[PDB]
């Protein structure tokens, strides 16, 4: 049984970046919604799992095939909530401050500066067609090395990518304070990423 | 634990129009893969299951997440597989004579005949552009209307689709007998179609 | 070069159903942008096709099709939107009247009733797991029978499927007022959907 | 309009990795059709461009809409293929001969070797669930850094991911000689894997 992570900041310590309004809905609410639903696609698998194993029918496996996309879907919404706070962070927190050691001087070698690395973040933003997400991962099957990849829905990333920045791009991260001006959101939100706890994540590869 | 259904014909029953090479590749080689992909990936879920229950992190949830596309791949190629055996048959057993009672009414119906239903089904057949089905489907949420539909790779019909007859566009399912010619495996698979099969599903409204 | 689509009523027109602070920025704003990459892929459409003549690459070809998403897309944005408003009417329109002639009698026969078809197609709506839409539809596929069909994104129903009512589910048509009571929009809509456009189209059997 | 490319070898030149009946049936069926499909979508999309600029309706975006996918299906398959064919190469013309220059050094860095290269290459291939295609790649947005990507269908790698090494999955690229083996197949390859290509298309990028 998964459960809404405790945060590290309050709801209104973003601001004026991300409203206090938002953050209350985005987490109470949204995140919300994927852990219930998650707790309960888990549990409905448990279910047919188990009806499966006493009648193992062409029947039975299509009733588990119409339940993984819940899986896969409240699964990514609660894991992609649950990175989205980590890495955000007022100021006062260190919000905003650019990233140091390995993961700063791959940033350097890869991308030139940490400012063309957030542009480029931004262009993935603003390419993503729909609902979905911006991950900075570091990919541990080609050497470590950085990349910025889009996700839709609540997809995320796995694997061999480890994500160091998730940044959320669906609507209700930001319309009841930038309403369609979604490049001022893509622009504002990094002045309270947290690049402490990306560096953590890019020296842990997990 | 799921494993091979029981086939209702020998491989080579369905000479000409699908070799008996191709039949006994496709179930013993290709429907065997996803029988055992499907039971491997539902052990990996409980094993992951039980883990998330003694520490429900999002790193483990995110391990779930990698293991469902294996259940929705995996436990499509049992099923669709399962559907496609069982609405073939030898010439000896009815295979390829039409459709009776409701569901012959229906298509009347709807297509004007079964020969434009076929028509209609062969195109969308032809439309897959990859791996993957057509399937002939009862609709049951909107008051039990036939349909055409088509799926890619092992993805299948669920819900109110109610499948009535799955056919297979996989190369694997025709490959090795018409090589590229694919209109005329889907032209000919008609005359071992199993359209009683096909009635029965309709009635039931389930699989 | 497309442009926006006059409206038959005035923004406010909808409330309390949909604000009027929504419909003004669901159209000045977010339709037109949909607008606005249309006419931009279609332009770059042309540049590439001219390039491919005189250099028909695979380098080129790879350029053709990374094109192709935009096109898609803000060409769906455009259309959905444009079926989206004249689906839509103020009660003093006729917004939320039930629809008669031949699209009354195939929802009666194949839902049972119009609450019933209003009923799928929340549910459908409710099933969007992201961005997209719901459309009731006319297949003219299957004998002109009724359906709904959900969307991700802008991607739209083509060809034989008939848009009849198109419903926004993007958080942008609802969240100023509803925020995440994605429902509770879904039940309001209803009381202004123009069920006389519905049936011209069912009618028609095209845009 | 494009063409069928010229193959650099003969169709059975490539054996005992994949046969002649194979090349054969993969170029002048395979990847014709997408020749010719690619060709009919861009003159449908043309027609219909000129028809919107007189009547810009929602009912002619609609059309237009439909005809992309034909534009993306059937012009990965043209690119792809072109691709495939110009990385493979009989031994007799240095097929399965190691990578030199640049990217022999690029792939030491990030993978270890060559072998291990080819060892994920093989995990991406194996993974691809129905009918696609596993890239190596050269990745220009990240500092020109080397991955390995699957594409389903005949989607395609464009913008920053270029192309170094294309390798086809769809069954019809092996079933005439491996069957149901597809880990053969793709164990097989590698012998016939033109990687003098692979290191022209990283240094030009
Ligand atoms: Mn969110
Ligand atoms: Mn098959
Ligand atoms: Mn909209
Ligand atoms: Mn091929």
């Amino acid at each position: 049984k998964v459960t809404l992570p405790d945060l590290k900041w309050d709801f209104g310590a973003l601001e004026p970046y991300i409203s206090g309004q938002i953050n209350e809905l985005h987490y109470t609410k949204h995140h919300q919604t994927y852990v219930n639903g998650f707790n309960t696609a888990v549990d409905q698998f448990q279910e047919l799992s188990d009806l499966l194993a006493k009648e193992p029918s062409p029947a039975n496996a299509r009733k588990m095939i119409a339940i993984q996309q819940n899986i896969k879907f409240h699964g990514g919404g609660f894991t992609n909530h649950c990175l989205f706070w980590e890495n955000l962070a007022p100021e006062s927190q260190g919000g905003g401050e650019p990233p140091t050691g390995a993961l700063a001087k791959a940033i350097d070698e890869q991308f030139g500066s940490l400012d063309e690395l957030i542009k480029l973040t931004n262009t993935k933003l603003a390419g993503v067609q729909g609902s979905g997400w911006a991950f900075i991962v570091k990919n541990l099957s080609n050497g470590g090395k950085l990349d910025v990849v889009q996700t839709y829905n609540q997809d995320t990333v796995t694997g061999p990518l480890v994500p160091l920045v998730a940044i959320d791009a669906w609507e209700h991260a930001y319309y009841l304070q930038y309403q369609n001006k979604r490049p001022d959101y893509f622009k504002a939100i990094w002045n309270v990423v947290n690049w402490k706890e990306a560096s953590r994540r890019f020296d842990a590869g997990k």
